Parts: C-alpha cells; structure tokens; sequence
C-alpha cells in the first residue's frame, strides 16, 4: 500500500524495498511507485528530458530482474540503468566509472553512438553490445570521463508479457570483449549509490505520454 508520487525536480530514495531514481530539467513529468514495485511515468510534451524508474540502490552480477510493462505511448528509451564505480582508479581511466543498460523498448537508438562489441543469446533473446565514451558528463561522482556499455536486443520486448533481464549474461558479454564493470555496490561516490534501476527515458518529447509496469528480483536459487 505504501507509494509515492515525484513531481519535483529531481529525487532518490526509497519505497520499501525499492530504490528510485527521477530526474527532469522541467515540466510535469511524474514517478508514481508503490512499494511492490508497480511504477508509472507520465511525461508533458515539450523541450523535457525525464530520466527515472525504480530498481535497488546497488547492482548485483547475479541478479535477474523481471518486469511487465503494460503501457508505453513512445518513451525514447526502456532500460535496464545502473552504474559501478571504483575510486582506487585514476579518474582519466574512463572504466574507472561506468554508465550500463540493457535496452528493452525503444523509439531512439541511444548505442548508436557506440562502437560495436559482440553479439550474444541470453534468455533465448538476441543482443548486441555496443560501448560509447562520455567526456566530462555528469555522473554519480560528478562531472567525469566514462564509459557506457550497452546491450540491445534484436527486437523490441511487447507490451503485456513478462519478461526477464539475466544481467549476468549481460556482464559476461561485456566482459568478453575487454568491457569490465567496475565495483556494482558502494556509496564511495559523491553524489549517488551505484544503483540499478528500470529507467523510463524521454527526451523532448513531442506529446504526452505514459510508461507503466512492474519490476520484481527474480533471481533463481
């Protein structure tokens, strides 16, 4: 029963178990989130970014993470988001900080900036792997070099059936090709956790919209 609603500019927390992220530059953007993972996210039309959705506040190698979306007017991407970060490293090492996603619905391409990795089957689904370079972006330490690994299906993951993200197959395509995520569990960065959420992500949209859905851990045991 326990749930919330952000409209504010930008917010993390908790709903229970549930980790959350929500950010927009503008507009009336909204994260609705009850505490058994049911989530929603309405946009506004307009020159607005939005980037939020639930999961937990740390990453974790072995996780399986299950979802249903049952709505999604045209969110510019649907995907898995998370991050690691090893402070040990120098900062001018871009895998010393790494932005990661496992794509799932999609109206922009965001790996087409990327360069191309591998192609691999993981939950008889196949991805592609694509890594891109951000110089100087924000980030869960502040403003730095990273790198983002992606991973993107072969077709767009339908509405209205469950579907699972076994994000070790994942890592271990990435790691295939030289791509190593660094520490998935920490709060050694300034600004956030390396969490890992469901991310709804919706740039300039040109109309209203709305993604909803649920997220659950389904790892197996």
């Amino acid at each position: 029963m326990e749930a919330t609603l952000i409209t504010q500019p930008h917010a993390t927390g908790h709903v229970g178990n549930f980790f959350f992220t929500h950010w927009k530059d503008g507009g009336s953007a909204a994260l609705d989130l009850d505490a058994k993972g049911n989530f929603s996210v309405s946009w506004q039309g307009g020159g607005y970014n939005y980037v939020g959705g639930p999961g937990w506040h740390f990453g974790d190698k072995n996780r399986v993470i299950g979802y249903r979306f049952n709505q999604d007017s045209g969110a510019s991407y649907i995907t898995l988001y998370g991050w690691g970060y090893d402070k040990s490293m120098p900062a001018t090492d871009p895998a010393h900080l790494v932005e990661y996603y496992i794509l799932q619905r999609w109206t922009y391409d965001p790996s087409q900036d990327g360069i191309y990795g591998k192609t691999f089957v993981s939950n008889g689904i196949e991805y592609s792997t694509y890594r891109s370079i951000r110089k100087v972006k924000p980030s869960i330490n502040g403003p730095t070099t990273f790198y983002q690994y992606w991973s993107k299906p072969s077709a767009q993951q339908e509405l209205g059936k469950d579907h699972k993200i076994i994000f070790a197959d994942h890592v271990k395509a990435w790691a295939d090709t030289g791509w190593i995520l660094p520490d998935m569990n920490n709060f050694d960065a300034s600004d956030d956790p390396t969490y890992q959420v469901l991310a709804v992500e919706v740039f300039n949209p040109q109309k209203n919209g709305t993604a909803s859905g649920q997220v659950w851990d389904e790892t197996p045991r």
